[PDB]
C-alpha cells in the first residue's frame, strides 16, 4: 500500500497555507486563509509534487513542480490563474 | 519503500532547522538551533511528510503534513506541543 | 510508474529558484534567476531529496537533505561551494 505525497507552502501571518497532494496520478490543492480549508483551483497530473512561493509586496507567487516519469512540469500562480512555467530539465 | 523520505524547514538567521524523516511508517524530527543536532518532540505516524512554517515575532509556527495511505494528518506546533490541525484533503 | 522526485526552494523577489531532482539515485539541480533555466553545481547521490534555505541579509544559504536507504546526508551551500554538513539522524 503506497501513500499519497504532499507539498506545502505558506505566506504572511494569517497565514495562508496551500497543500498539494499527488494521489493516483492527480495533484489537487487545499487552501487555508484563516477561516477553514477549501479546495483550490490547482488541478494537474502528476505522481510527485514540490512547491515554492514568494511575495512581492503583498502579491503571492506560487510555483508547483509536478512530475510524471522523468518529466517535471512547472505550474505558475501569479494572482490571476494557473499557467505553465518555463521549467525544463537538463537537455 | 527503498529510501527514507524527508522534509525540511528553517527560520531566522542562526538559523533554526527542523528535518522530518519518514522511516518504517514513523516520522521523527531532528533539530538544529546553531549548537548541534538533537532529537525533537515530533513523533507521529507517516510514510510521507511535508512541512511549512512561519514566524510571529520570534515565535515559530510549524505545520507538518503526515500521510499514510490516502490519509493526510496536519500536525501543528505553536510553541508548546503538536496538536492535530483542522486540515482535511476534501470537505 | 515510478517518477522522479523533486524539492524546490526560492528567495528574494526576482526570485531565484532552485529545483532539485532525484532520478535513478542521482540528485541534480536546475536554477532560475529571472533569465532562463540552467544547470546548477549541485550533484550528489540520493533517492530522496528535501531542501530548505534562508537569507542572511542578501546571502543565500541552502541545505539539501539527500537520502539513500536509511542514510540522510546534509549538503550545505553558503556562497562558495557545496560541503557536507554536520546533520546526523541519531545522536
Ligand atoms: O483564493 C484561492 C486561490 O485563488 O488562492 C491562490 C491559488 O492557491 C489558487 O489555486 C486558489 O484557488
Ligand atoms: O512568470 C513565469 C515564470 O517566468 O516565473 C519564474 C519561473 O518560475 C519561470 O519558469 C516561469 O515561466
Ligand atoms: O526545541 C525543540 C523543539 O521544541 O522545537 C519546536 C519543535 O520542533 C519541537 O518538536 C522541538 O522539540
Ligand atoms: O491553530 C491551528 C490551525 O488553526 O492553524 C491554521 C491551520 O493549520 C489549521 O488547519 C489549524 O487547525
Ligand atoms: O548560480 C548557480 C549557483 O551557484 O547558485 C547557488 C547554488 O544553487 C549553486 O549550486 C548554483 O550552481
Ligand atoms: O555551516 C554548516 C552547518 O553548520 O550549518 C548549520 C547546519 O546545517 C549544520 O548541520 C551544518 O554543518
Amino acid at each position: 500500500m503506497k501513500s499519497v505525497q504532499t507539498a506545502a507552502t505558506s505566506w504572511g501571518t494569517v497565514p495562508s497555507i496551500r497543500v498539494y497532494t499527488a494521489n493516483n496520478g492527480k495533484i489537487t490543492e487545499r487552501c487555508w486563509d484563516g477561516k477553514g480549508w477549501y479546495t483550490g483551483a490547482f488541478n494537474e497530473p502528476g505522481d510527485n509534487v514540490s512547491v515554492t512561493s514568494w511575495l512581492v509586496g503583498s502579491a503571492i507567487h506560487i510555483r508547483v513542480y509536478a512530475s510524471t516519469g522523468t518529466t517535471t512540469t512547472e505550474w505558475c500562480w501569479d494572482g490571476n490563474g494557473w499557467t505553465k512555467g518555463a521549467y525544463t530539465a537538463t537537455n
